């Protein structure tokens, strides 16, 4: 039973409200001209392959307007026929060619207000169903809105949902069946070639009146009761070219024809709220300077336990802390380092390139062409563009843009030549996504996140001067420079994370070895932990270079467990040391004052700084009315903290290069046995040709060998591997220099004596500990002030 | 002028002697039946594609027997026509099918006495010309021999030269032109397919009377004056399958049909001497127990300077020392670890497998099938064999046999179940080869040599008991066990090479830091050298995992130069320390005696052991009448010694897996524009089929998702990568454990005090130094005694 009566769940009460405002009786579509299809010969529009096929009669019968007597049920032309187009040119020339989309082909042109892009890659039908249910609920809410100048009756005409599937043979069959059930897709229409030209994309356009009632764990139920029509454009790509090509299809080609505003980017498995898209649109509408927006992203914890899934809860804590501290501060400063690709929105006009041809979209798209094998097919119609781009002189940043990905766009929007644009974060918009439960999938996901964050930070910091020419207020530029300084400090802290972790661990473990405090096993435990730590780091490097995470997952699991145990031991050691210092304070006598407590380096550094950081996090969580994550998921995040720095960072740096492409890329004759035993062959017979061939061979071998002097450009995979190797080597060198300076680990110990080394090492260790702990505490305080300011300003805006 | 009058060079005087014994007037070939070729239809023998084509008339005219009046010049059938055969089955079924080679097809069968196999892969015509000139000179010497029971008149009928070219499209064009000039190859004959069956190999058979007069640096000159006929079989493979497949063609297929004795293995670029092959044959003939033989291999130094090419001279020294010490001792014991593939010989009957199907050849060939992608084409006629082999349960050794390569054969010959076989080395046979001048090529060559040596040693040591069942004398088994013990010691020494090198360097450099001796910069230099050493090792590992040697060659060059400088500094430090110890001996007073000199640990260990090793090498070189290498090339080898251990070993272990194979491995429709604007398309029209398709989609999406439970075998590349990673990790762990034990580098220093650590570390360092130096000295003495015994026994045999 695919179709079932509409049922409202406990959390769906709000949905019912929307239904009361919507009439649901008047949903007649506009009339448009079809393409003649004899019986077959079809009159493709503008010389392109276009077919207006009829949808299955059962789907029409489901629709309320259907009448049995009528041949098509009396439905409008758009609701009756689904359109199929074959696109051969590709993103670059889609607008240049006479490719017309149905929304703009009506006798009365339709202007798009919100293009809801959805990206898909072999995703299960469950994720797509959840995403479509969220989008449909948002569209229904927008339609129900009454006292709105832009939204209300016939609002669905201003919204188009674009689903860009990457790879014709990689799409999941169940999601394809879902789309067919909605009526968008039909199997027979698709054609491989047209006029001896490869079809790059297949576009299916339909105004569907089928709504997903509910999405259980295993099945998806769709019904036609109380469903608002939705315009669906499903672009199935012939071959997979990653996500940058999909975004090129979305912006460079479809966007130009539709010319929409506030393009929304979503990902399969991301379920927006009931009013989230309205919140994003209102954020864009209130302030005209805003060019990009992001919303709060949450992790589903439906059928996942606290203890059975430590990783899920750790990720939940990370997401909550990010949304509570990082996003609000960056929004307050007006520059957000990253806008999540799973759920975000951009103003279309802001992304347009300049007349000279340089702009955010050009920077974003250059990465795809540069980061690929230099093997261009001469038959491609985009051959000229790609060849010209490759012929251009590319620097380090231009040739490594692929790491930043969407992140790059953000910077280019704020630091435009003469434009005034800002990036804003809204907490009213919420979207729920499923996090990777497995360790291998989590590592693979974090690889590109870490690489992009690092590269984007470096690129923004190097080119910080570009904001000088931007048309911003002087105070705005001053505060942007303050933010840049903070980001520089954050990058410096993050670059030395592994070395700092090792130094803190070594100092804390060795301090327990001191005979002053009464801990017997301390020395042996410290030695054992040192050996295990070194072994884990070395094995992590070897696996990151050699094997794939999916294969050797147990090694990573064991390493993570060991690091968690080590973190627990470090916490115990720090607490023991602080308690011993306090007891020594009391033992000294002469009374006690707050001054002595704040003067004791051990107690101060170890206890006060960490407690202050925790208190700041706690207060920030409370003020946002989201306090649960501080209890349920805090411990998991704390115990997984060292793993983030060690395993994920090592894997990310070892695999900076993403070499997806492989390596590189006339029959003499055919003898066929005849009826008789003789074989039909064609071999030289005449004496003349045999002699000529022999003379040719003699001449071929007589001549001397000329120098090769190839001077070939060679392949880019070597270049990217070299870049990655240099990066990892520099990282190792800097970290080891810092470690040697702090613990006198290398040959430095030779420049001191038997007794001086101990005291000097202790002093340096204490200085390093206080420096690092107070750096962390001050960064936390900075983010806390930022989020408080965000709350105050948002409340003031809401009052206004 | 391809053909020039025969000219004898200064070193060619011996050649003239041969010509005097050979009549050169009577070289009529035996008559054999040809295959009818109408005009074309050809009567292939036994249903196979065989063609007897005529050779170019000019080549016939060159031959002395040619007469202008005669239509073919009066030449014999073999000298007049060249034979071409297309082989579709492959090595396994070559004998089973009715594939007949010309030598065995004569009315009077010809029995082969010496099959001279030559292996080729995109080699320049110069190397092939040198090899063929050497082979032709050897055949001429064998023909000239008068007082020989087996050799003499008509000896060329017992010798067949087989050239197995790997890859039809990879063969160099100049070498192909050389072969065509010799008359073996013609371009038109080759056919891609026969009877809808792929042609695996193309075999060209001809009795050539063309001899290479001289091989200059740039050109090759061939003439017909004073040339003995030579039977040539040129097997050009359709696709490249590495060298194991070529050896399978040589042994499994061609050898069975020819059934020869004493198969000789040569490589392009290897030029044997004028009587070398006779020496190998006589070695096989004298003693019937001998199953394999190898000859002295030398490095050409024609146009290479002492100072301009340090690497070439270092390799020369290595080769000379090997041939003077290692080969003679192993021959004396009767078991040679490796028989060089560039120049060697095997007894054919000894290699044959047992009735049960287990034998040396089976072990050798299993590696090719196991070490490859598990993607078998069902159309291959060897599909059953490969599928059965893959279905068999393979252990670690069986699945990693590919590392040993030819080495494995050697062991299997000595430790046979009930056979008495021995491996012997003869210094009378000599062959000259060109060593790789470039560093990248040298590293690539040494990779597989080191991997094979390690794996073969491990395999032989683990399975040492297999020699118990062999039918050898009891004393022979005792001495074989002594040799196995020596090889175990050598393997243990070689496994800890990098750690031992680091320990010796650290000890020697730190000893100069002591204030007792008057060397000021010592401390700073030691610190700097430590940092540089660590950086070099880390970068070597990173490059070995990440990049290719050809790309980043400058890094390796810099590392090698630094290691050479460091070795020079270490030698200086050792000399300084020894001189200081002697001066302290004199300073102490109370006279001096030899006892004190032999009691001083510093002087003894540092000076006496190294001097003894050098003296043993010097004496061994002198006794073999090859003393020059001890002067010209000694210094280069000494300065390159650390590089061999560090760079080559690291690269070899990081690249144990040789993943040559890549990753992994119905058009919807075609719309063609007609004369009118309409497009011809085939899309569903009837309501019934549309409704049926919609219902099918509904049913497809309605059902629940079944568990995958693939449980696939997966690909072997992951397995090999895992093996390599485990190997490198174990290597690192063991070396670091040894280093930590010796220098108290890890946490061990915590278990000692401020003052005790220095003395304990000094004592441990002294013990380690004496142990390692005397181990090296005793190994040198063992090899010296072995080579002296070899000389004495060979002289006694010669007298007999
Ligand atoms: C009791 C609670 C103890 C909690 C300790 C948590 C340590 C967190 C360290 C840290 O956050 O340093 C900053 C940096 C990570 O930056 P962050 O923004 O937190 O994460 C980014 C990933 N998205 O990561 C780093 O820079 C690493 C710096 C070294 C961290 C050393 C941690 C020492 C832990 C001592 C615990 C003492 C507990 C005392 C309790 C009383
Ligand atoms: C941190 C220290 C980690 C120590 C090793 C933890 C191993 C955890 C484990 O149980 O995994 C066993 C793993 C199974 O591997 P497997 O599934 O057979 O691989 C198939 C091919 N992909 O692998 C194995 O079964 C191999 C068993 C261990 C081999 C020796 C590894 C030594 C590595 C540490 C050396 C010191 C550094
Ligand atoms: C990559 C991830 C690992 C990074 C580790 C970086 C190590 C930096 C070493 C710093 C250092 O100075 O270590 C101490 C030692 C030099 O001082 P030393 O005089 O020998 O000992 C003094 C004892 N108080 O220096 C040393 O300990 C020498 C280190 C060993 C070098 C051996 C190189 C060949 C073998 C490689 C082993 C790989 C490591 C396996 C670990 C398990
Ligand atoms: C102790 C805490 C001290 C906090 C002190 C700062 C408090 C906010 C002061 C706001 C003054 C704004 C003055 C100004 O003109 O700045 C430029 C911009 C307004 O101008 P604009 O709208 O861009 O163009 C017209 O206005 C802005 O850009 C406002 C940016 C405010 C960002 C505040 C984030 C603070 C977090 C770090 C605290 C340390
Ligand atoms: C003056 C002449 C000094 C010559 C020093 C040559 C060192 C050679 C060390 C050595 O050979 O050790 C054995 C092993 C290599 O074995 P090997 O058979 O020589 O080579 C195989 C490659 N085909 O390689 C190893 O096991 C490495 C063992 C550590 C080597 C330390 C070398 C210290 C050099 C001290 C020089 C002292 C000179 C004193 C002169 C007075
Ligand atoms: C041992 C220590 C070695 C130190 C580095 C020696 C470099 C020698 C050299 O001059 O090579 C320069 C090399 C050129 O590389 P390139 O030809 O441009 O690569 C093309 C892509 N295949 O590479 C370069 O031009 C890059 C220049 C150096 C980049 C920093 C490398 C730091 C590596 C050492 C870090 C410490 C460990
Ligand atoms: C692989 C090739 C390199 C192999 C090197 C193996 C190193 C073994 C280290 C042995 C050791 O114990 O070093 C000393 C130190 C522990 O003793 P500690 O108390 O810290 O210092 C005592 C000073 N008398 O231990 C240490 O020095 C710690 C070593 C650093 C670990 C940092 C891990 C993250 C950064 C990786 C840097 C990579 C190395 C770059 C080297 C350049
Ligand atoms: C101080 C130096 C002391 C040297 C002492 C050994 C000198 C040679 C003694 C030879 C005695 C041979 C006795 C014997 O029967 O051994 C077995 C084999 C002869 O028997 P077989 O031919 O195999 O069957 C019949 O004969 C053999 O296998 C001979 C093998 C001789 C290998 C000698 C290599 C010595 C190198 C290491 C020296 C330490």
């Amino acid at each position: 039973q695919a179709f079932i009566p509409h049922v409202y769940d406990e959390e769906d009460n709000d949905e019912q409200e929307y239904d009361q405002r919507i009439q649901y009786n008047q949903f007649q579509g506009d009339h448009f001209d079809l393409a003649a299809i004899s019986y077959t010969r079809a009159t493709g529009l503008n010389g392109h392959l276009v077919l207006d096929c009829p949808v299955a009669d059962e789907l029409l019968s489901k629709f309320p307007d259907y009448n049995p007597a009528e041949k098509s049920g009396g439905l409008s032309r758009e609701f009756a026929f689904m359109r199929y187009t074959a696109v051969t040119c590709g993103p670059s020339n889609f607008y240049r060619d006479a490719y017309i989309l149905r929304p703009v082909h009506y006798p009365i042109p339709r202007q798009t207000e919100l293009m809801i892009v959805i990206t898909m890659y072999n995703e299960d039908d469950i994720l797509l169903g959840r995403t479509l249910k969220g989008v449909f609920k948002n569209i229904k809410y927008l339609e129900s809105k009454a006292r709105s100048s832009t939204w209300g009756k016939d609002s669905w005409k201003k919204i188009v949902v674009c689903i860009v599937s990457d790879g014709r043979t990689k799409i999941n069959e169940r999601a394809q069946a879902l789309l067919a059930g909605l009526g968008v897709y039909q199997e027979g229409l698709a054609k491989s070639r047209v006029d001896d030209k490869k079809v790059q994309a297949h576009m299916f356009e339909y105004t569907t009146r089928v709504g997903i009632s509910k999405v259980t764990d295993d099945v998806v139920k769709l019904t036609t009761e109380k469903v608002v029509p939705v315009q669906m454009l499903f672009c199935l790509k012939e071959t997979n070219a990653k996500k940058i090509n999909s975004h090129r299809w979305c912006f460079q080609a479809i966007g130009q024809v539709l010319d929409p505003k506030i393009v929304v980017l979503l990902d399969c498995g991301t379920q927006p709220s009931g009013r989230s898209l309205y919140e994003l649109w209102k954020e864009f509408d209130r302030d005209h300077r805003v060019a990009g927006a992001c919303g709060e992203i949450t992790t589903s914890l439906k059928k996942r336990q606290m203890i059975t899934n430590p990783l899920v809860y750790g990720q939940n804590f990370e997401y909550k802390i990010s949304n509570i501290l990082d996003k609000p501060t960056e929004s307050s400063f007006g520059f957000i380092s990253v806008l999540p690709g799973a759920f975000s929105a951009y103003r279309f006009i802001a992304l347009q390139n300049d007349i000279n041809g340089v702009g955010p979209l050009e920077k974003y798209f250059k990465g795809e062409f540069l980061h690929s094998s230099g093997e261009l097919d001469p038959n491609d119609d985009e051959f000229q563009m790609k060849h010209l781009m490759l012929k251009e002189e590319a620097g380090i940043f231009t040739s490594n843009m692929y790491l930043a990905e969407d992140r790059i766009l953000c910077f280019e929007l704020v630091a435009k030549r003469g434009c005034n644009w800002l990036l804003r974060y809204c907490k009213s918009a919420r979207a729920e996504t499923d996090v990777p439960e497995g360790l291998a999938e989590f590592i693979l996901q974090r690889r590109r996140w870490l690489n992009g964050s690092f590269f984007a930070a470096i690129y923004s910091l190097v080119h910080f001067y570009k904001v000088w020419t931007s048309s911003h207020s002087f105070g705005r530029k001053i505060f942007l420079h303050i933010e840049f300084f903070y980001q520089l400090i954050n990058l410096i802290v993050s670059w030395f994370s592994i070395g700092s972790y090792f130094l803190v661990f070594r100092i804390l473990t060795t301090s327990l070895g001191d005979k002053a405090l009464g801990f017997a096993p301390g020395k042996i435990l410290s030695v054992i932990f040192l050996w295990l730590y070194l072994a884990s780091i070395v094995t992590t490097f070897v696996l990151s270079f050699g094997n794939k995470p999916k294969g050797t997952e147990k090694f990573y699991v064991t390493i993570v467990i060991f690091f968690a145990i080590l973190m627990a031991y470090m916490i115990f050691a720090a607490i023991f040391m602080a308690v011993h210092s306090i007891q020594d304070i009391y033992r000294s006598g002469t009374r006690i004052t707050v001054s002595l407590f704040f003067q004791n380096s051990e107690f101060r550094d170890l206890v006060v700084a960490t407690s202050s950081t925790y208190a700041l996090y706690f207060l920030a969580s409370f003020l946002y009315f989201e306090p649960w994550h501080m209890f349920t998921s805090f411990v998991q995040y704390i115990l997984l903290s060292p793993s983030y720095v060690n395993v994920l960072n090592i894997y990310a740096f070892c695999n900076i290069d993403d070499i997806s492409w492989g390596t590189k890329g006339k029959s003499l004759g055919e003898a066929k046995l005849r009826e008789d035993g003789t074989f039909d062959v064609s071999v030289p017979i005449s004496k003349e040709q045999i002699n000529q061939s022999y003379l040719d061979q003699l001449e071929k071998i007589r001549d001397p060998a000329p120098p090769e002097e190839k001077v070939l450009v060679t392949n880019t995979e070597d270049y990217y591997a070299f870049i990655r190797s240099m990066t990892v080597l520099v990282w190792m060198f800097t970290n080891f220099v810092v470690i040697a300076l702090v613990l006198e680990t290398g040959g430095f110990n030779q420049f001191v004596e038997a007794t001086d080394l101990a005291n000097l090492k202790s002093n340096r260790a204490a200085v390093f500990l206080t420096v690092i702990l107070w750096t962390v505490a001050f960064m936390a305080l900075f983010r806390f002030i930022g989020c408080i300011y965000y709350l105050i300003t948002r409340l003031g805006r809401e009052i206004k």
